[PDB]
């Protein structure tokens, strides 16, 4: 009696969680938010990218103009998706650096073509194929013309067609490589020779060689198929005497964010800017563990498949006389996250600090709004997964890519750890500006009690105890009773 | 009156500026200093490293020796510098893996030629064209012999020779394709076959290829150029029946620190250690937002065009009685980063610690001595821009060189905000350590006002506040006086 | 007299150690431990990894079956070891993309082999050379047939082999390029035509070419080798005329953690994770700077040769009254880090406080827990090391490696740097808090000399003095007697 006490305190909750922090591997806050995404839908979302499912047909295939593909003329993409499924069902083909004539294509976007009127003077055009059959009929490629001889003569053909666009033009062609020589004289009516293709910057001969391969849809021949780009005011000059499968125009090369990506993931009605094999993921967070494989605006992938940053301070249980934050949290805070408890002559009572509750959330607040929602996008990047066993270039291309990923997990580790221990150091410290505060406001009417809490040494009823609180209360007015008080032989 | 007033506080300016730390966004300070070199002379300083301008000549045709290259002859670089005005003005040729043979004679930074006599019995040498004009005679790359028949024979080459050096030699020739029959006639008397360039560890087999191609400088004909590297103790081998371009010799090949840039910049008498293709740029500072192709010691690049480093405290105003640091700054204080203000007797004053200002303005400069002034050199590294498409290689380099300089930018940024949150850290903390060690002193003869400053509850002089703030304060001499004062019923 | 002192302090030792931190490029601390491992005893370990020792021959050598190589058959590794003495003792060979075949073969880490009944009707097999002897007779390649004349005839074969297993096949075969017409005829009975070797998913064809090389092991022919990959449900096809190296059967192909590694280091009985070219390395620390090429669980590699991490506190001499901790350690203070120092009536005395002690350490333990003994495992890489100069591979090749150890070293440093300063923080912060809950036990009983001691103000015995260190000490018992002495007027 002739005393009043008051405790300093923050709150703590029931259900606290555990993160990671410089001082400690496992420490338990009041609250934290995950910031690895791990889970898709499945689904690729159809929006906001446009997106062209390849379904039986993979992009070359649809650029060669295979029967099965003739719905995908001119058309453009964002996102090419190959599926696993896709087959061919023409002429069977090879290509001479393959991955490259696919990356080059996927990354512009467009199958635009523009026919040509080359000069076929003395050649049988159209040839076609009954393993490449289009409406039940023997056909071929769309895109190719496949040169014959005309009454037992393939006069040597020196065709030209310059570019007098302002754009660059892409031709697709190909060498033709009998299974047998009496094919080769049936088709051509002469020995076979190289077939050269040019222009002023450039030259690609290729020699066509006769000789059964294994039969492929009951075919032992083969397609080898080349590309040669030719710039503005530059001239295409094709030089041959039999085995051309010739161009009947141009592609369209353009330069953007397109690209090409091989998963099985139906496609849907959706909306979702980051596109991985597995489906579309949320990019609400910074980094995930779905995919090292990704287009658009995507978090970042790193191994972890977790990584919690503190949304709250430090939860500490209630001990089992009212006490404050030394060692103790206040279950029963529940409008506050720091706050004042009492007693005084009018009974025990608590209240919530807001200003000190608002400084921590605000700032928390602020590390979060760096951290979610602000994902960066990629487009056409290099592949990270292979059908095939190759060396040299595959190994530094897996290299690229395990290098970038353990710099990014070793940098996401750190960052969650660097701003947990910030999160616990913030919130700890405006629970002792608060403590610091009072105890300047209190001068000498009142001690130290080393639990949080002060003894105040005067008669403190509610409404004095609220002007502490407040910021208004007046040590003059009590100093004379506080220090008989203080300062009395007992 | 018989008291006197201590204030502790710090400096403020009226002209902060904005910067980033772990806490805040956006937090105010007296100064700080720019870590982003967004600029350029827009010239290539000619010192310290030894450039050469190749003027209208690429690598490439000084290698061969173009007759507008004849200058060129033997000489070295650090830094070869290509323009886009360069043009080739001799044979039309071709490089298959050009980009490589320019990166390794680039590299070696050396045109270094060693003239050798080759036995090239029953040829005609020193074959010429008016498409290669040298003082206006007919000519051709001077480092390349143009073999041709001799009284229409031209006998099978078997031409050898040794390297009987201490250090690898580099060759350099090529395989004439002729636009028609008739000149493969007139040039070497015989139909065209393959040629064979070898060694003890390595072979190379050309096939010179007639046909026309698109005339450039109204030559329908090609040149196809490789290259081969000698050994110490092994020995070229020559073998060919026509369409040689020999070589004359060698070229010295040596290892260092040598480059080649594409760049438009003019040479200018001056130095400076860090070239760009912008120009060259001052290199105190650790990033760059200028160019991502480099070439010496220079600051690494990043995204950000701007990063301040805080080198000085918060900056907060003046409020509108003396009062101390709690939330307020003086901008009166002139002299010095911390300081006392006091009220006695002979008037109100103000003194400077010089202490806590030099403690403070050490650290900081102890961080631009890591930051400013240290960066480190690169030389050859890999190209970061084409002007072809390519697919996969260029896919590959493209996305090391992104990777790379995402990976940098972000250790720019938290480099830069853990720095600032650092340097608030430690100047708050000087301001806290001095408010401290005043405390100490006072014992018993003062309390703490809340705002900063000491209510010293006796009378105290100008000499007394000086014995304060020069650490000689007794308080044993005051306490009585002061607990009369503190402990007075009033 | 009538009072005593209590003094706060921490220990200091005669030897301490340099390391850096954010604040402080040199700081000494009582103890630090080295993260950058530097040396190697210099041998490979035998264990736990298997070792396969090419001694002379490379891992193409055994594979072809040289027979100095014969020991080497079906073995498999973990780690196949090159030696710089390692040379070829059988026909002259070169392999297109060496390099490549090389990584496929070392990667796939076994030289199984199984012999097929190729079907070759109509030629002379098993030819031998006297370039190649196997126990003093000619003979050649143990894993190609060498096929010639049969009578004077060499007919056209058109060779098939399925793939009827469920794992894929390598098939290593051969093209022989003759020094003369003469050894053609001699060999095949007619001129040279082309060979090749098909899949239904692949194709390649190779011409021979006949001239003389420089003479190796005094044979001026040669033999260049291809490979080809053959999935299950697929059929090899073998098209030739003559010149054939044909394969005897097939190699596994699998996939796992095997490599290939250049070194000299001898093999030795004794057991490490880590391999690198220098020997064996130990991986307790979590960097390395002794090598770039590595094998297993392996520290990083990084640019810095020593890395200190602070294992203790500041280092602090002791000044030549007790005193406490300010500006003070005590290196008399050795079976604690933190403790006490009391004068009283019944001496002067010291005891350590095991709580701050053992809080300190644990912490550190537990930051020596992620960072001792906690690396990663990585196997087949890139190569990092060059022979030949080769130019775009070979530069991106060097500049990803360059790219990566820089960002790591940066890593290294910054990480060492924070937790020296967090290490710092944190040893401090155990001897304030210890300070601070000292000076509230002792309520109005005390005060603060500044020194880090406190002037108590009643007779404190021995066992007084334990109650206060113990956390049992009453205030309040002293509470009139302390009160009366401290406001006295003298
Ligand atoms: C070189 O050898 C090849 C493999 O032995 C061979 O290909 C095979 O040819 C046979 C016979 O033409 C094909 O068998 C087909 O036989 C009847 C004929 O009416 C067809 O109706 C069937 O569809 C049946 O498949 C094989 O399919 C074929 N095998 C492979 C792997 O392609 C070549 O013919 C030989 N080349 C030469 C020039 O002789
Ligand atoms: C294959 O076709 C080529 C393109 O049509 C052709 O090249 C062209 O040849 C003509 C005629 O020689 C050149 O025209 C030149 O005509 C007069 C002749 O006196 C010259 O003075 C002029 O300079 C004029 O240019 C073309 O320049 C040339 N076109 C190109 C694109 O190179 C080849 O000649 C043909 N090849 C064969 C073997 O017939
Ligand atoms: C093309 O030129 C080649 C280099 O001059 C040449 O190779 C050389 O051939 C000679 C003679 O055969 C070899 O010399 C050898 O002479 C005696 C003959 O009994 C041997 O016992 C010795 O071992 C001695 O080496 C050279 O070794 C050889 N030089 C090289 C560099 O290989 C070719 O023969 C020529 N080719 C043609 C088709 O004429
Ligand atoms: C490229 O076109 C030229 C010109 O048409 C071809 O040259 C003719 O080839 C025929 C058949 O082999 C010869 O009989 C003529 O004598 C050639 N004409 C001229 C004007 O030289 C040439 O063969 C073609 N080249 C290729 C590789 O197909
Ligand atoms: C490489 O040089 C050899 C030796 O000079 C050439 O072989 C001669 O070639 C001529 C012309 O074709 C033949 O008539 C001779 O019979 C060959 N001589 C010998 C000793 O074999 C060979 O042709 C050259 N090879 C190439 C590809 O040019
Ligand atoms: C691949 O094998 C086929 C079939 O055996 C070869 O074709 C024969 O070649 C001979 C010799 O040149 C000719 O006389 C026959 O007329 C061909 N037979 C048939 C059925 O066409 C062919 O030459 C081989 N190809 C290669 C490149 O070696
Ligand atoms: C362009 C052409 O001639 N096409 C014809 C082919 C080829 O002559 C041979 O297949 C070449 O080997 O033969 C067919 O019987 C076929 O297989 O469909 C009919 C087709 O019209
Ligand atoms: C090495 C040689 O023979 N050079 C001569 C050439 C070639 O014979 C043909 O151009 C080959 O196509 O012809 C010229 O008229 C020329 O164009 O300059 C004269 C020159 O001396
Ligand atoms: C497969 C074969 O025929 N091997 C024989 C060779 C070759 O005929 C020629 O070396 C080819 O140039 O010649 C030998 O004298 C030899 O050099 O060892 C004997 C050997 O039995
Ligand atoms: C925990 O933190 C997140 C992120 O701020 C917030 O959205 C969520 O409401 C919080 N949960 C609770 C139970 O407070
Ligand atoms: C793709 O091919 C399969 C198998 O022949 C067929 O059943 C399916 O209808 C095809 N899909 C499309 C879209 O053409
Ligand atoms: C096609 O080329 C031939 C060359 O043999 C030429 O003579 C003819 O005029 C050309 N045809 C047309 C329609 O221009
Ligand atoms: C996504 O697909 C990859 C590759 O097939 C697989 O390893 C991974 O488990 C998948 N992740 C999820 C969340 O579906
Ligand atoms: C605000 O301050 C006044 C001072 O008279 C105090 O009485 C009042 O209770 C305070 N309000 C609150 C909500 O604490
Ligand atoms: C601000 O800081 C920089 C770097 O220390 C210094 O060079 C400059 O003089 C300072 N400017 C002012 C106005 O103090
Ligand atoms: C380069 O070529 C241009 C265009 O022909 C010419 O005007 C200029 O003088 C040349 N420069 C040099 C240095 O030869
Ligand atoms: C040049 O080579 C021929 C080979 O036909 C040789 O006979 C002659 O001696 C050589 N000439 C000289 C000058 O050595
Ligand atoms: C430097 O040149 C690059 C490439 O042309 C350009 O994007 C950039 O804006 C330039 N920067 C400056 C500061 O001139
Ligand atoms: C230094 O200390 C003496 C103590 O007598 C004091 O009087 C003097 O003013 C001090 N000097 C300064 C510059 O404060
Ligand atoms: C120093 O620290 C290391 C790592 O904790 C420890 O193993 C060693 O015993 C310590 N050395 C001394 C002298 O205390
Ligand atoms: C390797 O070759 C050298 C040199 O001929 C020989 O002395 C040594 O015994 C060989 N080693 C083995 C293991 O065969
Ligand atoms: C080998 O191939 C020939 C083709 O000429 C074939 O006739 C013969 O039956 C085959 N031999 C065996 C043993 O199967
Ligand atoms: C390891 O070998 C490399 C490459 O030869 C050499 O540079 C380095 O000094 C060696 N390091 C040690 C510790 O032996
Ligand atoms: C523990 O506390 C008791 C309190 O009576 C004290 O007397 C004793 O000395 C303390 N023990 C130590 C080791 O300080
Ligand atoms: C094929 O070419 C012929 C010329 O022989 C042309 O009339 C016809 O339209 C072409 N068919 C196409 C392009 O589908
Ligand atoms: C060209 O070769 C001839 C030999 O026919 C020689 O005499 C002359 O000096 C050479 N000219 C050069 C290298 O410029
Ligand atoms: C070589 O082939 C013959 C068939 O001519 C066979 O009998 C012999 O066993 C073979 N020798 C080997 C595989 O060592």
């Amino acid at each position: 009696n002739s005393t009043a006490t008051l405790c300093l305190g923050h709150h703590a909750v029931p259900n606290g969680t555990i993160v990671k922090t410089i001082t400690n591997d496992q420490i338990e806050v009041t609250n934290a938010t995950e910031l690895v995404q791990s889970s898709s839908t499945g689904g690729i979302c159809d929006s906001p990218h446009q997106i062209l499912d390849g379904e039986n047909c993979t992009l070359i295939d649809a650029l060669l103009g295979d029967p099965q593909c003739d719905g995908f003329q001119n058309k453009k993409w964002d996102l090419f998706v190959e599926r696993s499924k896709a087959y061919s069902n023409c002429y069977p083909y090879d290509v001479p650096d393959y991955a490259s004539l696919r990356s080059l294509v996927a990354s512009s976007g467009t199958l635009e073509f523009n026919n040509e009127s080359f000069n076929w003077t003395g050649v049988t055009q159209n040839g076609t194929s009954s393993a490449c059959k289009r409406k039940s009929n023997n056909s071929f490629f769309s895109r190719l013309n496949w040169l014959t001889h005309l009454k037992f003569k393939y006069p040597a053909l020196n065709v030209t067609m310059p570019n007098n666009e302002k754009f660059d033009k892409l031709y697709i062609w190909g060498v033709h490589h009998p299974g047998t020589d009496n094919d080769q004289i049936f088709l051509y009516a002469q020995a076979s020779g190289r077939i050269t293709v040019s222009t002023k910057r450039s030259q690609q001969t290729v020699i066509p060689n006769i000789g059964s391969r294994p039969r492929v849809r009951n075919i032992p021949s083969r397609i080898s198929i080349y590309w040669t780009i030719v710039k503005p005011g530059d001239i295409l000059l094709i030089n041959s005497t039999g085995n051309l499968i010739a161009p009947r125009g141009y592609f369209k090369i353009r330069s953007g964010k397109s690209s090409i990506m091989r998963s099985d993931a139906p496609i849907g009605k959706c909306n979702s800017e980051c596109i991985t094999p597995n489906g579309s993921i949320p990019n609400d967070k910074p980094f995930q563990n779905v995919n090292r494989i990704t287009y658009g605006a995507c978090p970042r992938y790193v191994k972890q498949n977790t990584l919690k940053l503190a949304t709250g301070m430090r939860n500490v249980p209630e001990k089992q006389a009212i006490a404050g934050f030394i060692e103790n949290g206040w279950e029963g805070m529940v409008d506050g996250w720091y706050g004042f408890r009492h007693q005084n002559s009018e009974g025990i009572g608590q209240a919530a600090d807001l200003k000190s509750t608002q400084a921590a959330i605000n700032q928390i607040n602020g590390k979060l709004n760096r951290l979610i929602g602000k994902t960066n996008e990629k487009f056409h990047q290099i592949e990270k997964e292979f059908s095939e066993v190759e060396g040299r270039i595959q190994d530094l291309e897996k290299y690229v890519e395990d290098t970038k990923i353990d710099l990014w997990s070793y940098n996401a580790e750190l960052l969650v750890a660097l701003e947990n221990q910030h999160t616990i150091d913030l919130t700890d410290s405006e629970m002792n500006k608060l403590f610091e505060r009072t105890k300047k406001q209190l001068r000498e009417n009142a001690e130290d009690m080393g639990n949080g809490c002060f003894k105040i040494y005067h008669k403190c009823d509610n409404a004095c105890i609220g002007s502490i609180r407040n910021g208004t209360y007046d040590h003059d007015v009590y100093r004379d009773e506080a220090l008989n008080n203080r300062f009395q032989i007992k």
